[PDB]
């Protein structure tokens, strides 16, 4: 499904992640705008190293979850990637904690890193009552 901004921001508060090892919930709206457009059905295959990105944060089969095609992976979230194709967002919220818990935190997404860091994020949370 795809999320309307508030609507998502609200389901984000609820699940735990405002202020989730430190990453504020406007840097979550952030992440999940660029990596998916708020879309949890969205999937991306990298011919390069034969992965593929998941959902609504676009989590990577080479080390979060197991998706039986990706060479030389693991499945540090116990997951199999189809969990991160779902309405509900539960499970692809608790896989995404378990990659900031690991010691780049947020940084762990490059696109963050491009749109998000050092940024006025204030505004994908901005008039959703949060
Ligand atoms: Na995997």
């Amino acid at each position: 499904k795809v999320f309307e901004r508030c609507e998502l921001a609200r389901t984000l508060k609820r699940l735990g992640m405002d202020g989730y090892r430190g990453v504020s919930l406007a840097n979550w709206m952030c992440l999940a705008k660029w990596e998916s457009g708020y879309n949890t059905r969205a999937t991306n295959y990298n011919a390069g190293d034969r992965s593929t990105d998941y959902g609504i944060f676009q989590i990577n089969s080479r080390y979060w979850c197991n998706d039986g095609k990706t060479p030389g992976a693991v499945n540090a979230c116990h997951l199999s990637c189809s969990a991160l194709l779902q309405d509900n967002i539960a499970d692809a919220v608790a896989c995404a904690k378990r990659v900031v818990r690991d010691p780049q935190g947020i940084r762990a997404w490059v696109a963050w890193r491009n749109r998000c860091q050092n940024r006025d994020v204030r505004q994908y949370v901005q008039g959703c009552g949060v």
